[PDB]
């Protein structure tokens, strides 16, 4: 039964290394070299993945998971056994498909038109993103925000109601409650008692750690709402109430990172931009990946191999070959990483790169675990390696360390609370936006938000939960969330929240294991050698042991704690409750800009 | 003004001489004894040094060549004119040294780091190179070759950039139009009369000459080719193509020599092994040193110094301390010669053994010209004097004499035709690789390749010239002539084109002398007085006389003919011109590895 | 709210002002085609009316809070609208500056110097000294026209130039401005769309950001004249390591080192690209000039001429009719009347002002449809670069064959392109500095950092500093030589042309994008681009609705000033400068006058 079990592993582990290495090769020709044929190519081996896939999983659901004795086969074989959506029927399986297919598309493709002159159309990336980013033009930021979605997401709405369904059928079919829960499994460690966790208790936590940052977010909200006041008047922003969508920085204020211009504690200090002295010494992309790889080397963790200077597209391929320039780390396989990115002499960049130099060291070091448990413990613990990398190479001490600032740098707490705000906005107000997504998902999935209540109990878990409020009424013609990437491309959310709750359980393990003597938001792990120890143990088991294991085993914890992440902000935290002296901290649910 | 000149060359010529004496006093003890506290005496001498020869090169920047009189103390004040990153602006001077301080050490610490597990980092020392010397597997060769280049040979693109800006700006204030052209100032005879040799003179001579082996290396390089589709095989091989510059034999491609193996003509005849010969003849390095003083005295010259025995480095001094094992044969000054070398009993060794000691007895006879000519008549004599040496030796002629081969060895054409193809990979196959890689710098100092089409022309050229592909497309993004050290280290190379041609030229010329009879490779000038005078009245010269009359004095012709060469290499092209009957010399200059 | 009683403000300003300033436009076209007294009577009338109508309307502006208008459009012209002028001044402050700028203008046009030895005749400007200034070889009688153009003319500015710029300051001030050179500095200014905005501080820096970035090209261009001028006039009055003197460098000021062409030619052994010739022959007269060129934007796309242009412009010297003057100028009358003024003649030099002539006419034909407050380039520079790309592509050895100008076989060696990009050089790089270093001084005088008593004192020390030439002849506080230029005496701003030099190659390298032209710079022509010609209307079709940093980036893809396309542009001749430039100096002493 276990000797069966290992065989069947043992051939399909050959076969799909190899018959996925085609697809993490026709999709690297497709996204460095946008043609058709790369299309075809990219869908040509995507589909022999998925009907390879598929047919082995049905094999695998053979195996009984009572009848195995090696923990480490039961793993594979019951991940393998996830037939996922091919439970369902030929037809039924490819109207999902088909479905999914235009509901992405459509957002790809979207546009809305200006109203004068020639009627210039204009596409979400980037002009939509453009407006949305820089502009100020109440009416403007607006017309991009309802234009988006009046026209591409009512072009959602029906399509999403179907693939509701037909996600929901096949969760069924695999003894989930609805695709929700199919997704909640993700957090699934069932298997060893003292570090059992069910689905449920994933939403819990979810909420619970929430509720310990809600706080926090809502003197940012506080903040943020007054010095919107600043800008668009009064008769714009109730100072009591939700804040507009259309006002957050992007096109759904999912992050706020580009209201800091308009919410600066501190104007008259300078920043930490290192962009102009980088780029004073001649520098290039190059240096910004070696400087990341002596990072990580300092650390005692992996140099980069081969493959990976010469396969990864670093920079812009110059003229001739459009790029998916997202940033992006492929753990293609069969020994091969590689990074995608149109890399530029910026500080954003320099960041960027550690983060992403961090998920191929993730990749590497689980390198060792057999074929199916090559991933993250969990789904945001990838997100979580990558970015305390940037946290520590963000720090003035180490920007000092790298010449990139001169010891002229004051740690005024002014540029401090200049900093931490920045942070916040990016890292703090996504947290309620990110929560209340994949809620919404889950009620929909639940059927708690019957088909009748949607954009209903969107806007109004909006208000209630995210502190912003729609400027124009939306009835059920809309499909609000499927106005977002990943709603609509059959992506999962929650991750970006507990990537978040996550790093900082690492970020203090780690700065513990150095002697870090104060602020946290002050840390730089690197020469540390023994937190890349701890760092070290918990990658190079990508899946093989429960995610609480190995949160616990490196940070002391089995279990997702948004104290750590309180800490790196709590100088911000006081600096907000005493800034926000006069105003409440809280929002009104009553008031949107209609009823103004 | 020839009078004040003079009194200005005697303050000079004793100043200089003190001071870099202590130099080369503190280089050698660095390269004996590798320590903190050598280095940096080392760095402090070289200051010394650079000083001195600042003001001294200003200072006779003052004096006015055309009203000196004296062709000697003209060709003193003249050579002591010139400075280079000099005269440089005192900020420019340090981004030059950076610059280039950097450069050597990015080659110096260079590694490359696999991907098969524990991620193994190989420098280039002791590494990498084995691999490219002894390996038959072409994707480790791809391994290391292009991984190579993709993280040094693109580590050095923006420094080479700004040396090369840097450095022409220096020629430039020199008088000249750019650093090829300050290069090739040393080939400049242009004073005395009817042996004026103008710099673009060699350009077109080197060329000149380069044709005339084109015929040679064309047919070595179709039989190589040949040898290579049988260990490779022909879908790795074009038959009528480039060759692969990976497969090559050693990280460049630039000596075929470790292709032996692979290209030997006659793998079942003998080879010369006086290495076991010497081995059961309980030789030492001294007694190898001592044979070859015993050459240069039968040769009519003189033996070694009592500073050479006991100043000299000759056998590795173990590992308690550190060396350079890079046999170098030093001029110290002050009347002090020694040789660095850890010297083995190698037949190698015993050849390198007689071709160091070459260059001291140069250096001796040349010792009675004053300390600014006290050297070479131009860059190409001197290695190649000590290269007619090494040939004399290892010729069975001289081996019998020295009991070290059997007292009848044969010497059919088997064996002389595995004797010249060997040498051939060594002598024949880097002719090409040397016009090639010093004429692209030649283009970049004097502007005919631009940054934008650097690399598109180095491998346009390598394939034209040189008759060999990339493995790999590389971009804009690397710097491959900086892979190599010659170019990082800011290192003149036509050197060893014009040496090649020099010590044949010099080896006939000394073959008639010897009233030697038939092949040009069996020729042996030891117990030849005749020979040894000539060779003297040359090498007293040193830099005293234009190099033209040098060479006509000693062999008649007074430019380059690479013709002696032609001559030495006879036998093996007949062998060529059979062998390749069925193969196509050429190559076509469009086929690669990466085109399907 | 206020937009809507701005807009109804707007339209009853807008019809009675195109009708007001037709009559403007219509009274000085009748100057300037005929000058008598009545036509200057009725030219001052019409001016009169129009400057009532100003005064009586930006008052009435000024009562309307730019912040509550919601149209960023309905904004900016009432903005435009709101600035008063000159008009703020008292009725008697107003007419003063009037006046003070009227016998500024008259001094210039009618300045002579005369001879000093038989009947003492003297000379005017536009047909007698700017002959010598731009023929002459003759060291001192370039310096009779030179220096007798400063003691006489310049000294009769000195206290108009005092009063005039204390009068221009008040006014500066009491329009929210803080000297003269602000209220200038304001067209750079946009800060309506905020991802768009500019400062008139950001100029100042942008400028000398650029000029830097220019330096060492505008150095090799001035170190190669300098060693060509000492071949004339020897090496006694132009000092190798040294300014220039400033009465050898092609007209008056040297704002043009044009014709200095025939004494810096590079190689003048190669057919000359003068087409003057070529015309002759073929038998030109303007209309075919003024035709081709016509055709030339019909070639890109771009419209032709009205019937109003061709029966109302002056593009030839009338015969037989009154006075005229002469300067190209380009006249968007109003009510949809384009002419153009000019003297043509049948040379090349008026061949390329007809294409960068009609290109202001093109500009104004393509705004036509924005508002009439909204009908000029974003900004100053802007029209002048619009044509002299226009020249550009017009200038071509290329386009020039194709035209028959150039014979068919006009072997394009880099010779004749050197020769050519010299020229040009000559013409654009040499202007550079004389500009910034002018509006420079200009600046600073309104400043207040440059004290009356040191007008002069400073202005030669900035000569001697930016730009590399000095005065042959001592000066003091009772000169006033920087108002020796036109521009000086009539209130003209200058920074445009410097702005103007850099916007002209941002433009031509990204219509070069658009064209399908690979290769040096210097050798595209757009012609029958219908492509690159699109992307030109887009951008003409804006006039100022829309911020001229946006302007930059739809149309180049750069929002701001960028001396880099020039220095593509240039850059063959900038390495041919350094090689031609070798035993030299980069530079020039400022402490050498050939007085002191
Ligand atoms: C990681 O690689 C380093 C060497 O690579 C670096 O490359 C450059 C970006 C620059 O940072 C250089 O300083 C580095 O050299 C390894 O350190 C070297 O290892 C070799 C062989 O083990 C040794 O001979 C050298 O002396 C070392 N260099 C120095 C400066 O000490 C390091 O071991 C690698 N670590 C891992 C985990 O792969
Ligand atoms: C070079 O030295 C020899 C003697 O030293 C040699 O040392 C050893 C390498 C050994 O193998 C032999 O070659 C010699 O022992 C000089 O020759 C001797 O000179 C003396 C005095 O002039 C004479 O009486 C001896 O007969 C010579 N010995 C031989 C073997 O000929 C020789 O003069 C030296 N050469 C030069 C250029 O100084
Ligand atoms: C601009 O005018 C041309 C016609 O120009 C005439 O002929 C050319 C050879 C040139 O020499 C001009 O200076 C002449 O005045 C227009 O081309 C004509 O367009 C119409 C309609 O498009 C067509 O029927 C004719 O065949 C065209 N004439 C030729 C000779 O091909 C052109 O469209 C005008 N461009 C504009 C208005 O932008
Ligand atoms: C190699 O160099 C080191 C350092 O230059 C030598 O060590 C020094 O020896 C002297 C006298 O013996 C001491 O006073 C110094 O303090 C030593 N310096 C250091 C850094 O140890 C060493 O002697 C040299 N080795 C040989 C074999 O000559
Ligand atoms: C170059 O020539 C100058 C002038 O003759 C020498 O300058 C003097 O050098 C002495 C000794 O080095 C100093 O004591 C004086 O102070 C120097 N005087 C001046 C005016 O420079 C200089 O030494 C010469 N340099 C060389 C290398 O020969
Ligand atoms: C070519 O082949 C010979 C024998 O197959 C190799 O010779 C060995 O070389 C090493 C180092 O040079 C010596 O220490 C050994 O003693 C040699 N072996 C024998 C049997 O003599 C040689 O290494 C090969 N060359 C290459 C480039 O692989
Ligand atoms: C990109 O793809 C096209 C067509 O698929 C192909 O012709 C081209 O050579 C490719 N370029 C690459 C892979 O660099
Ligand atoms: C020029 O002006 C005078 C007086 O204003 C007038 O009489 C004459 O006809 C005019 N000529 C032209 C061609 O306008
Ligand atoms: C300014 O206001 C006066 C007063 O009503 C009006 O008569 C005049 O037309 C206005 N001038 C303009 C709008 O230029
Ligand atoms: C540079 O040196 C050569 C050699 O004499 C000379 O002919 C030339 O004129 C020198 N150039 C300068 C600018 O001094």
């Amino acid at each position: 039964v276990t000797q069966e079990a290992q065989t069947f592993l043992a051939e399909f582990n050959v076969r799909a290394e190899d018959i996925s290495y085609e697809n993490s090769l026709a999709s690297w020709n497709y996204n460095t070299n946008i043609t058709e044929e790369t299309a075809r190519k990219m869908s040509e081996a995507g589909a022999k993945w998925a009907a390879f896939y598929e047919e082995a999983s049905r094999n695998a659901s053979r195996f009984s998971l009572a009848n195995i004795q090696d923990a480490v086969t039961r793993l594979q074989i019951q991940s393998l056994q996830d037939r996922g959506s091919s439970v369902l029927s030929p037809e039924k399986y490819s109207r999902l498909n088909s479905v999914m297919n235009s509901m992405s598309t459509i957002y790809s493709t979207g546009v809305v038109c200006k109203a004068t002159e020639p009627f210039d159309c204009l596409v979400l990336e980037p002009g939509l993103d453009d407006i949305m980013a820089n502009s100020i033009d109440y009416h403007e930021r607006l017309w991009a925000w309802e234009g988006w979605r009046a026209d591409v997401g009512r072009m959602m709405r029906p399509l999403y109601e179907e693939y509701v369904e037909l996600k929901n059928e096949a969760a069924r079919l695999n003894n989930y409650s609805d695709y929700g829960d199919y997704w909640r499994a993700n957090y699934e460690t069932d298997y060893p008692e003292e570090y059992k966790y069910s689905r449920d208790q994933l939403v819990q936590d979810v909420e619970k750690t929430f509720e310990q940052i809600k706080p926090l977010y809502q003197h940012l909200h506080a903040y943020v709402r007054h010095r919107l006041e600043q800008v668009y008047g009064s008769e714009l922003i109730n100072p009591t109430g939700c804040l507009p969508a259309h006002l957050l920085g992007d096109m759904w204020g999912r992050f706020w990172t580009n209201l800091y211009n308009l919410t600066v504690p501190y104007p008259e200090k300078p920043n930490i931009d290192v962009t102009s002295a980088m780029a004073q010494k001649n520098w290039d992309a190059m240096k910004i990946f070696k400087t990341a790889e002596a990072f990580f080397a300092s650390i005692g963790l992996y140099n980069m191999t081969e493959g990976f200077w010469t396969n990864s597209m670093l920079t812009e391929p110059t003229d001739n070959r459009k790029v998916v320039c997202h940033p992006t780390a492929w753990d293609m396989g069969k020994n091969d990483y590689r990074i995608k990115m149109c890399t530029k002499v910026t500080m954003d960049d320099f960041l960027t790169a550690h983060h992403e130099m961090g998920h191929i060291e993730y990749d590497m070091a689980y390198s060792v675990q057999p074929f199916l448990l090559r991933n993250g413990a969990n789904e945001g613990f990838h997100e979580a390696v990558g970015e305390i990398m940037s946290l520590s190479a963000a720090t003035p001490q180490h920007l000092k360390s790298l010449d990139l600032l001169e010891p002229t740098f004051q740690e005024d707490e002014e540029t401090e609370i200049n900093f931490l705000l920045k942070q916040a906005l990016t890292i703090v107000g996504t947290m309620p936006f990110t929560y209340m997504l994949e809620k919404w998902r889950w009620m929909v999935f639940n059927g708690e938000i019957t088909k009748q209540e949607w954009t209903k109990r969107w806007w109004k878990m909006k208000r209630e939960i995210v502190g912003v409020v729609e400027p124009v009424p939306h009835d059920e013609t809309y499909c609000d969330p499927a106005a977002l990437f990943h709603v609509a491309n059959d992506y999962s959310f929650i991750r970006y929240y507990t990537r978040t709750i996550y790093q900082f359980q690492f970020q203090e393990a780690l700065c513990k294991a150095a002697n870090h003597t104060g602020p946290l938001h002050k840390c730089d792990i690197t020469n540390s050698t023994a937190a890349g120890g701890n760092l070290r143990q918990l990658l190079e088991l990508g899946k093989s042991k429960p995610w609480t294991q190995a949160l616990e085993s490196a940070t002391g914890e089995k279990y997702m704690n948004a104290t750590p992440l309180l800490h790196y902000f709590e100088p911000l935290f006081n600096w907000l409750q005493k800034n926000n002296s006069g105003r409440s901290i809280g929002w009104n649910t009553d008031w949107t800009p209609y009823s103004d």
